[PDB]
């Protein structure tokens, strides 16, 4: 597929620029599926509500489609920070749409942080999320903003190559 071929190039570029773990994820019913990865030094499945990619796959969607997708989900509290109801998640999705990126701030695993941005198809629907990992510590608003800016560049190229 063309999405993975374009993504592969831009993900290798982010890995080059950042040395971080880069993922490409897509919606599989009521979970995310990792479809590509470039490692720090693919088929894995994860919750929609605790992943940065999950948040971006939902945030631009019709909010009735969202509540539909999330109907079947059994929320599980992984960590202190995990969002564990639809009612708690919908306001988070508002912020994701507003700011243009989604995050997982130790919501799946202590010590793990991820930041993600939407990848659009030719119609403006989010078809994948493109993310960057993180060990949590050296937090810099500056690192976050630089990471978001480079994700957006990468995603816009992938989307353009999709016909967006």
């Amino acid at each position: 597929m063309d999405l993975i071929r374009s993504a592969d190039i831009q993900m290798r570029e982010l890995s080059r620029l950042t040395k971080e773990t880069i993922h490409l994820g897509a919606l599989d019913e009521d979970s995310i599926v990792y479809i590509h990865k470039i490692d720090s030094m693919i088929g894995r499945r994860n919750p929609l509500y605790s992943t940065a990619i999950g948040k971006v796959l939902l945030a631009w969607r019709d909010r009735d489609e969202v509540k539909q997708i999330l109907e079947g989900v059994e929320y599980k509290r992984s960590t202190e920070r995990t969002i564990t109801s639809t009612e708690a998640l919908l306001p988070v999705l508002d912020q994701v749409r507003e700011q243009g990126y989604g995050e997982d701030n130790e919501e799946q695993e202590e010590g793990l942080r991820c930041i993600a941005v939407p990848v659009f198809d030719r119609f403006g629907v989010v078809i994948a999320g493109l993310s960057i990992s993180f060990p949590t510590l050296r937090f810099s608003e500056e690192r976050l903003q630089e990471y978001v800016a480079m994700l957006h560049t990468a995603a816009r190229k992938i989307s353009a190559q999709m016909g967006y």
